[PDB]
């Protein structure tokens, strides 16, 4: 084995070291390509997760007011029943007075 | 018709009149009711969707964190693929210097 053998013989697993060098290298560029693609999508996700709150609260606002028309029937009904125990106290005055003549 | 001939009419009238009065106090009490009980059953109603919101928060927030652990795994990759080539370029050097042994 010539002086030139035993160099080969040392490129040759210095070449089997940087082989592996690169089967990493190739891995790590595929796990950035990986996690790059996933928070893509997960980016995405929460876009359809924040467009989902609005509607839920859109969704509220509208029993809000539905809420505010039956707060305000039943203020008006109140309203309502206070004129006629009005109504009800005149025509019991007026009775009365009519009785007596 | 005697004297309490007419007034026992008009008496009549009055009583008439009252007793349309006592309907409409009657309708109004039960509008009273039916507005309450609205009120109350929307009320729930947001109780209900309050509580939804938070879960939709939460299950947002929970897509943030897969998020941020892919960020992480994006950076770690980048922080690997630059130790390879380092490495890479470290057995090139050798190689070279082998050779010329």
């Amino acid at each position: 084995a010539g002086h030139m053998d035993a160099i080969k013989k040392k490129m040759q697993m210095l070449k089997l070291d940087k082989e592996n060098a690169l089967d990493r290298a190739e891995q790590a560029e595929a796990d950035k390509k990986a996690a790059e693609e996933r928070s893509k999508q997960l980016e995405d996700d929460i876009v359809q997760l924040e467009k989902q709150l609005r509607v839920t609260e859109d969704s509220r606002d509208q029993v809000l007011e539905e809420l505010h028309k039956s707060e305000d029937s039943l203020l008006f009904a109140e309203e309502n029943a206070a004129k006629a125990e009005s109504e009800v106290a005149s025509l019991n005055r007026r009775i009365q007075l009519v009785e007596e003549e």
